[PDB]
């Protein structure tokens, strides 16, 4: 079989670099790919908003299987595309990809279908809004509903602050019809993880749960990022907390969906916040996470590409999880999340520990040596059988290939060690 992994980050590389393992595959594409990933995946200079060569392109392949790495072709249905082309695809419609497409029907299918989430409502007038949060005062959250690239959340710990930000959204439009509407929700607090699961119809098939540093700078103060590392398990989180979320939050979330008409195939992304009133709903992704996906694939035993086939087909999945941990940790250029530098030269990146996986998010090849070319740069990943294990030897391997130019946080897994003991 050859299968086809789309979108180019660091996300991507790990499914190319677990497709490959597989004993169904003879050829793995990625499109485009990048290329710390070409040991994986034979690169195809098709870009992913390019729906019409994806499709041009697997079907003239003969690409049995394609995974589908980032949720804007999925939002634009990059899906029901291929299945035009009757090319076997993973991934929701766009239909479902609405689940994460648009918050304000993710918080309105919750709250009719009983699921746990922060209490909200959704404004289109700026005055009402304004008005809302003067109600309720801060803390507040504001969304703006459409995607927005990931810097549309402000958690406000003023009216002023939450005002301002309603401006931006409502009245400057900053996200354009992303931020034509908005979600304000009451403010959560406690540990934040994420739940991945495996989605079709109503069969769920939970995934081994991630939890990631959203913040730039240690001990979490800073901007935000797409991630400056992750780790699975979480060993501060029960077993019964996580198999609890599965049958009140996504089984129920995954039958929602079916029962409007948007039924989902795909990974559904919970993330999820531990309060101490139970487990709520931030949010859904209607894809694999980033950088989630890179410590727990790792963690998968079984044959990736097997379990989709068989999921896709509707036949008995046979999932099964590894004992082992995995933690990453992101090599970020200067300046992000801001402005970033691209053009830095930071060696062959491939570290002399191992038991470790660099999975390459921005990087271009150039002069025998790979460059920056992106704003997060590379997920150093180890694995080990326990968790702190696996977290020493990350930074091991972070001290290796780290060259000039990059940053990084070294408290990754850090409180989460603590906390567990
Ligand atoms: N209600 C909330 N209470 C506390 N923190 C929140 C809330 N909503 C979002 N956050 C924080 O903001 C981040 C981004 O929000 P999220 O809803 O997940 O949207 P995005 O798609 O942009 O990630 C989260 O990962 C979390 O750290
Ligand atoms: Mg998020
Ligand atoms: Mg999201
Ligand atoms: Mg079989």
């Amino acid at each position: 079989m050859n299968v086809l992994i789309i979108g180019k980050g660091g996300r991507e590389h790990t499914l190319a670099w677990k497709a490959a393992q597989s004993s169904l595959v003879e050829n793995v594409f990625a499109a485009p790919g990048n290329d710390g990933m070409a040991a994986s995946a034979q690169l195809v200079n098709i870009e992913e908003s390019d729906h019409a060569g994806l499709v041009s392109f697997a079907k003239q392949n003969q690409v049995g299987l394609t995974i589908v790495g980032p949720e804007v072709p999925l939002i634009e249905g990059l899906v029901d595309e291929f299945e035009k082309a009757g090319l076997h695809v993973f991934g929701p419609s766009k239909a479902a990809a609405i689940i994460e497409g648009s918050k304000q029907f993710a918080k309105d299918l919750m709250k009719k279908y009983d699921i746990p989430t922060a209490e909200y409502e959704t404004f289109t007038s700026f005055d009402e809004a304004k008005a809302y949060v003067q109600e309720k005062g801060a803390p507040i959250v504001i969304k703006a509903d459409g995607l927005a690239a990931g810097k549309g959340v402000t958690v406000a710990m003023t009216e002023e602050e939450a005002i301002a930000c309603l401006h931006d959204f409502l009245e400057d439009e900053k996200f354009g019809d992303a931020s034509a509407s908005v979600v304000i929700e009451e403010y959560l607090s406690g540990e934040e993880f994420s739940l991945m699961a495996f989605v079709k119809g109503e069969k769920v098939y939970p995934m081994v749960i991630a939890q990631d540093h959203k913040r730039a700078f240690d001990g979490d103060k800073g901007p935000n990022t797409g991630g400056m590392g992750a780790y699975s398990p979480v060993p501060q989180i029960s077993e019964e907390t996580v198999r609890h979320a599965v049958e009140t939050i996504v089984k129920p979330a995954a039958k929602a969906m079916v029962q409007e008409g948007r039924s989902f195939t795909g990974v559904l992304y919970a993330g999820l916040m531990l309060t101490e009133n139970g487990s709520k709903v931030i949010e859904f992704n209607a894809r694999f996470g980033d950088p989630e996906t890179q410590v727990v694939l790792p963690r998968m035993e079984s044959d990736l590409v097997q379990v989709l086939l068989d999921l896709l087909d509707d036949k008995e999945v046979d999932l099964r999880w590894k004992d082992t941990a995995a933690v990453s940790v992101v090599l970020a250029s200067e300046g992000y999340p801001e402005s970033y530098a691209k053009g830095t030269p930071i060696g062959s990146l491939a570290a002399e520990t191992e038991q470790v996986v660099v999975f390459h998010a921005g990087t271009k090849a150039e002069g025998g040596e790979f460059v920056t070319n992106g704003g997060r740069v590379a997920n150093v990943t180890a694995f080990d059988e326990t968790f702190e294990a696996a977290r020493d030897r990350v930074y091991k391997a972070v001290d290796e290939i780290f060259k000039p130019g990059l940053f990084f946080r070294k408290d990754i897994g850090a409180r989460a060690l603590k906390a567990a003991q």
